[PDB]
Parts: structure tokens; sequence; C-alpha cells
């Protein structure tokens, strides 16, 4: 007959009481890029609310063999440590099932060379009996320039390098990866492995090798993959400067910037110029505050709908008083829970992400980009950048007049904040903290 | 200081009086799907707002060359012919020069076998000196029954075998194949076209062979060409039973199905148990009336928030009348312009564009799919299945109680219309037909 639920506003049939997981696997050989592909992906999926986790068979090795001390640990002749390694991939494996099967998780990582048939063939007969999908992700790269560079990027700062300089770790690494070249065995799609689902990464993403995609969730990675890229830029975020429903503490609406909403349009000019970007693209939403905002800074600018605020349905214009006191129950609903309450005719973070899907994936594909917005939605593209979770996203400090500055280092992002000093209101609203429900 | 533009809802700069397009090239021998993939890319490019047209030199043929006789016309020793065909190839790139710089068109898909690098360096040679950008598509298949096939659906009963049977059209369009064999030069992306953006599409989509992509629309044509098959299924459309809104004249809303609504649900189940599909994937919106009908099926269904209808902003649950009475201006400024027109703080027949291209692109990752929705969403589904303009896609006609039964044959898509015979009100509106600004 259907009721509608109270916090995500979902109809559901009334309870009058009387599909499979993947296993992604990398492969190649060391410096290639895959703990990098590995985290970065797996940061993209968990955003978009399929759950994943990165099993990275090294931190097995690390935690299993106390010290590190050099490249003959992974020789082919070390009968001992191949023991181990093998231990630990399948220790690794066993918390996939657990992850898989038991956790709720829906993608794992298997994060380690897997350079070798023998090793592949072992996680496809894995993959088999538990019934999970396999597909394979290479990164081949022969430009000696790149692995060396990659070496001093993560390599040499690893724990297994701590009482060890540049010149020696490097040399080091060098050797483990020569251990690695003998047996390597690389994907070929063209006959051996014919049947197996993967995309082959070449160059630093120059060339992809695609064979056959099996499912959604398979298609989107390739289309991701495909998209990010690694040239050194930078992604700012701020919101427009103040306005004046901000000023009378209203949420929503189209309103004009404030007097000091203008002061730190001239600020962020300033602020822009003073960054010397050769080229810059600049985003903002079909909102007034953000697109006054862009005016300041005397550059070409494109609106974006998606990256219009939050819609709190038949709450806009509302202050959190107005809505406490007309709805006081949607008001508790969506202290309860923030992420997933939805405003009535309006929208949950939840929706946000999904319509701020194609934001991220162009932003993955750009160089420079300065994007002005809004509350709710900062958070949303923050909490991509910096990894923070549905529960955590809803709460994340995104002042007005700051901009946060986002550059890649190692395996994420640097955030700076920057505040180009001009007064406003503060936005912010913290978490907030029943005996005749029971006998005593 | 910035005005908002009447009809979209824009906000401009007060005007206070005082990138490059795309060459797409197709290549392979005949019946490879190329006109196949030319027809569909373009119909989805244009329905995302791309604008987009298909240069077929094979038509260009036809109407230089009166009545095609054979395959004699082929050969490769056929001087004359081969000064046709050149002829033909020059002119249909002029008109691409046209259409790029002169007529506003954004994509030109240069559709023709493209089998040789002197043709490939020639169409370089001048995109170049047109300042387009050009991207190559390869179509790749020696399975003989796919080319078989394939000439029986398409290639047999076109203009140049009208005065001929199966068995000698097969038989001199396998000679015609043959004509190209002997020059056929494959895209090689490993050596000689290394600096070539391709993609090589290989056994009908089992694996593709990626090559710089060097921009936004190149990756999503990927994306496009990844997600597409050509399996044999079904797609059915249709609203939501009649609702109680309906029964008033009321838009919008989010109200439950009026008893003759429930009976087209019935009807609705009796019709999918008719139709006799092994699987069938039913999706709705977030809207009462679409799940209670899908209720009525007994299947497993999935709600998407992107199939909810247009929202009518500040006119939601208004009747048309009360729309007329309380916003003469804006009623007006939707009649003139009904497929830009946004409704204040609600959406335009080009945002729900942008909305459903997820859907869409899952419709094209799907085998049997019942879609149940709205008015305004079933039109711009339908608009992209049977290529329809934007102009044309505000006035379709998609009336309740009825299924749009969607199949693939040759280059789209038949649509056979099965209205299920219980009564409901019917809401389409058609399009609507000044002395005193003038002197006389
Ligand atoms: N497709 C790629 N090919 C080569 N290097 C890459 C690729 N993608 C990212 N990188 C680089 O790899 C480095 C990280 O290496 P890491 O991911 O730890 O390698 P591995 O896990 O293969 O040992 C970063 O410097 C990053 O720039
Ligand atoms: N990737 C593909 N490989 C082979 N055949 C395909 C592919 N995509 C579509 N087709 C088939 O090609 C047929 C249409 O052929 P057409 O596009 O006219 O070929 P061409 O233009 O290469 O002569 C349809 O039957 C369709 O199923
Ligand atoms: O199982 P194999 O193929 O050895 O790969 C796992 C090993 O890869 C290594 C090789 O470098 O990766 P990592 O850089 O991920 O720490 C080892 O640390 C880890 O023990
Ligand atoms: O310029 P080339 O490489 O001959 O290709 C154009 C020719 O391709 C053909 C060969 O079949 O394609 P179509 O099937 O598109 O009509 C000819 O009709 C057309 O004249
Ligand atoms: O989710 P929160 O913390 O209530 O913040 C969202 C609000 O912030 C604003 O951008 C300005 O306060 C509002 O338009 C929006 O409703
Ligand atoms: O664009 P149109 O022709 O006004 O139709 C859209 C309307 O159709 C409905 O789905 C029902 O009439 C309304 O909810 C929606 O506003």
């Amino acid at each position: 007959e259907l009721t509608q639920s109270r916090v995500q506003k979902i109809w559901v049939p009334v309870d009058h009481r009387p599909n499979s997981p993947t296993v992604i696997v990398m492969v190649g050989l060391p410096a290639r890029g895959k703990t990098y592909i590995s985290k970065k992906l797996t940061r993209y999926l968990n955003w978009i609310g399929v759950p994943t986790k990165v099993f990275n068979v090294g931190e097995y090795r690390r935690e299993a063999v106390k010290q590190y001390s050099s490249y003959n640990f992974f020789r082919p002749d070390n009968e001992e440590a191949m023991k181990v390694r093998k231990q630990c991939a399948l220790a690794a494996l066993r918390d996939v099932k657990s992850y898989l099967a038991k956790e709720g998780g829906q993608i794992a990582v298997f994060d380690a060379t897997n350079t070798t048939r023998e090793r592949r063939h072992m996680i496809l007969h894995f993959a088999k009996e538990n019934d999970f999908k396999a597909f394979f992700i290479e990164s081949v790269c022969d430009d000696p320039t790149v692995v060396a560079s990659n070496i001093m990027e993560v390599k040499i700062s690893s724990p297994d390098y701590k009482d060890c300089n540049s010149a020696e770790a490097m040399d080091d690494f060098m050797k483990r990866i020569s251990c690695y070249e003998a047996s390597y065995q690389p994907l070929d799609p063209d006959k051996c492995d014919r049947d197996l689902s993967l995309i082959k990464v070449i160059d630093v993403g120059r060339r992809f090798l695609v064979n056959r995609v099996q499912d959604h969730i398979q298609s989107r990675i390739v289309y991701y993959l495909m998209n990010i890229h690694v040239q050194p830029r930078t992604i700012y975020l701020c919101r427009h400067g103040e306005n004046e429903h901000n000023l009378q503490g209203r949420i929503g609406g189209d309103s004009g910037l404030s007097s000091r909403g203008k002061k730190f349009a001239s600020a962020l000019s300033k602020f822009v110029e003073e960054q010397n970007l050769k080229d810059l693209r600049v985003w903002t939403s079909q909102l007034k505050s953000t697109i006054q905002t862009a005016e300041a800074l005397r550059l070409p600018y494109e609106q974006w709908k998606a990256l219009n605020e939050i819609d709190a349905g038949v709450c806009e214009e509302l202050t959190y008083e107005e809505i406490r006191d007309t709805y006081p129950e949607e008001y508790a609903l969506r202290e309860q829970d923030k992420y997933y309450y939805r405003y009535p005719t309006g929208e949950s973070y939840q929706d946000l992400v999904q319509r701020l899907e194609p934001v991220i994936m162009e932003l993955e594909r750009q160089e420079n980009v300065l994007v002005i917005c809004h509350q709710a939605v900062l958070r949303c593209l923050l909490a991509y950048f910096l990894d923070k979770s549905a529960e955590e996203m809803p709460y994340l400090k995104c002042p007005l007049h700051t901009v946060l500055k986002l550059t890649p280092v190692a395996y994420g992002c640097r955030v700076e904040s920057i505040y180009l000093n001009v007064e406003s209101v503060c936005t912010h609203r913290e978490r907030s903290e029943n005996p005749l429900m029971r006998r005593n």
C-alpha cells in the first residue's frame, strides 16, 4: 500500500509482519603506479557509494617481518622469503574474503605485483570459489625517467628505508625491481588472457587495452582510469562571497552578494593574480552569488547547474529557527542522519554526490581549476579530495571567504587553506548532542 | 551588475552597449558496423546537446552515379570510378567544412571505409588546415557469421540492390568487400599511427584499443562506445498509472494512483506476463505513482531519482489555469520556448536531458528493461531513442496507460505502441498559435 520513509523520503511497501562482489587485481612491476591507482580508484568508489577497500600485500609483509633490510628479501632464490610472501598474499586474500562476504564490502582491490600467471591463476581460483568476479588492472611503463621519478616520490620515504638515504634506497629499490623482471608475464589479452576482464594502462595512460568489460561497475572504473592523469596542477575551492541570506541566517534562495561578499570577490581577484597560473578554468554554479563572485575576476567562467547548492525543498529561504519551529520533526530527523536525510521535495548530501560526479570527473581531466560554490556542495567535493566518509562529509568546515587550495602529493592531496581576510558571518553548525518510553 | 534571463533563468552580465570542432573518421571494411556506430553515436551526441552530423560518402556516390550496377564499380583497376570516389570523398569533406566552420556544427562523422593510409593522411591534412581535431574509430571484425548477418540486415535492402534478390545482392557485396581487402591498412597505434587519437573496436566490442584521448568529448564517445552492444532485447517505456493530480489537472506533486491508475497497473502486469521475457529489469522514479505501478508487477524493481518528473519549481501542484492566472508571463514564456524554459526554482527539458544521461547510458548496457516514469521524462527518453530534436521533444505524445515498446532494427529503433485499455484523463497539450508595438 506504501509508506514514505522519514529520513530519505523513499516510498517503501508497508511491512505488516504476518550482485557479485569484485576483486580488482593490480598487475605490474614495482613503481608502476599500482598503489596510486588503487588508492585513488578506492577514493572514487567509496565517494560514489560503492564500498571498497585496498589490500596492500606489502603492508602484510611489513607486519610479519619486523624490519626490512634489503632487496635480498625479494630474490627468486630466497626460499624462506618466498614462503613468507606467499603466506602474506594468502592472508590478504583471507581478509578480502572476510570483507566481500562478511563485512558489506563490494570491491576489494588486491594490490601486489601479481606479475606471474601462477599468481593470477591462484587469485582466479579464489574468486571462483567464493563467487567473486575478478577484474585485472595492469600498469605498463618502461620509461626510466618515470620509474625513477616515481621511486623518488613514494618509495624512498617508505618505512622499509627508515635508517637509510636517498641514493642507497634508490639503488636497493632498483634491484628489488630486477628481482621481479625475470618472471614477469604481462597480461596477454591476445591469447592466454583472452577470457580475463582487464585493462592494461600503458605509458601513464597514453594508451589502453580493454578486454571484456562485464558489468556496470567495471565500465565505470575504466571510464575513470581513462580520465585521470598525473600532470602537476592545482584545484582551488571556495564559496560565493558572503550573501544577503547569509546575513539573515537564511538557507538557500538565490540572493546577491553583501558588501562584504563583494570585498571578498576583489580579494579573490588579487589572490588569483598572485598565484601566477598560466591558465585557469573558473567554474561557478547558476546561483547569482557564485557568478557575481566570478565576475570580480575578469576571466572566462563556466556555469554548471550541478554546482547549485543543496536544494532545501520546502525549507528554501527559511532560517534554521524557522525550520525548528515549523518543522521540528524534520529538524530533528536531519540532525539524526544528516548525510541521508532529504528535505521535503528537496535533496540530501547523498543526492549532491550523485549530481556532482560529473563535476568530479571533469575536475580529474582538467589542470588548473577554481571552483566557486556553496557550503554543502563544497563539503561534498572536499570529501572526495580528502577521502572523507559519508558520515563526516555533512560536518566538514568550509567557511566563507576561504580558498582551499589542493595540490597532488604522493598518494592523495595536500590541502592548504587561505583566508582572504574579509569578515563574514559563519554558517557552520556542529552535530547536536528518552526516559518516558521506558518503565523506569 | 547581472540580470536574470527570462526563459532559462540564467544570470548574465547586463549588456549596456557603450573549442575546436571534431572530425570523426570511421575506419574499416564494409559491413563492419561503421554506419551503425555513426548514426547511433550521432543520435547520442545531438541528444546531449553536441551538434553532430553524419557524412556518408556512399550517399554522395549514389547521388552522383544514377544507378548502381555491381561491384565492378569498386575494383582497384577502375580508374574512372576511382576518380568519382575520390571526388565523392572531397565533396563530403567540403560539406564537413561548411558544417563545422559555417553552420554551428561541433562534430562531423566522416563515414567511409577510410581503409588506406593515403586516405587518412589526406583527411588529416584537411583537419589540420581547417583547425579541426581528428579522431579515428575503426571497427575490426573477421567473424564470417557476423559479416554475413550484417549484410543480410542492412546491405541487401540498400537502394544499390533495388532490382535484385538476396543471393546475388549478397554475392555482389562479398565481392565489393574483396575489392577493399587488398589495400586495407588497419590503424597501427603501435607505431605508424602512434600520434593519432583513436579507438579500435574489435570483435563487436569484446575488445578495445584506445590511444591518446585528447579531450572531454573524445572520452565521452569512448565511454559510450564501450557500453552499447548489439544483443537483441526490448525496451518498454510507460507512465505511472493515472494519479490523483492527473484527475484534477494538477502538475507535479507526489500523488498516488486513482482507481483507474490501479487498474492500469494490473493490466501492465498482465501485459508483462504475456511478453514472456526470460529476465526483465524494472526501473521506476522515486515518486509514489511509479512505485505503486511497479508493485502491481510482483518483480524486483529499482528506484532512480533521475527518473523523477520535471520539477515545476514554484508551480508544483498548480493547474495550468492556476499557472496562467498567477504567472501569465511565465506561462507565455514557457509556450514560447518549451525546451529551454526553466520554471522558477525548477527545471527545463534541457535539465532533464542532463539528469537522464546516466539512465540512457545504463539503458544501453542492459537487455530487457521496463521503465515506468512520467510525461516529460518519457518524452526525453523517447526523443533519444527515436532521434527527435530538442524542438520537437517537449511536444511528443506520451499518453497514460500506454506502453511504448522499442526494438532494435537496422540503424535505430522500431516503436510499437500498446494501449492497455483502461481509461484516464489525457494530459497532452499541443503548441499555442502584436499591433500596438508598431505605428500601424
Ligand atoms: N599509469 C602510471 N604509470 C606509471 N606511473 C604512474 C601511473 N600512475 C601513477 N603513477 C606514478 O606512480 C607513483 C606511485 O607509485 P606506486 O603507486 O607506489 O607504484 P607501485 O605500487 O607500482 O610500486 C606516483 O609517483 C605516480 O605519479
Ligand atoms: N562493432 C561492430 N562490429 C561488427 N558489426 C557491428 C558492430 N556494431 C554494429 N554492427 C552491425 O553492423 C550492421 C550495420 O552495418 P553497417 O553499419 O551498415 O556497416 P558498414 O557501414 O561498416 O558497411 C548491423 O547489423 C550491426 O549489428
Ligand atoms: O606478492 P608480490 O607480487 O611480491 O607483491 C607484494 C610485494 O610488492 C611490493 C614490491 O614493492 O610492493 P609495495 O611497493 O606495494 O610495498 C612489496 O612490498 C610487497 O611485499
Ligand atoms: O571512400 P571509400 O573508402 O570507398 O568508402 C565510401 C564507400 O563505402 C561504401 C562501401 O560499402 O559504403 P556504404 O556501405 O557506406 O554505402 C560505398 O557505398 C561508398 O561509396
Ligand atoms: O547542511 P548544512 O550544514 O545545513 O548547510 C547547508 C546550507 O548552507 C548554505 O549554503 C548557506 O548556509 C545553505 O544554502 C544550505 O542549506
Ligand atoms: O511539459 P508539459 O507538457 O507541461 O508536461 C509536464 C507535466 O506532465 C506531468 O507529468 C503530468 O501532467 C506534470 O507533472 C508535468 O509538469
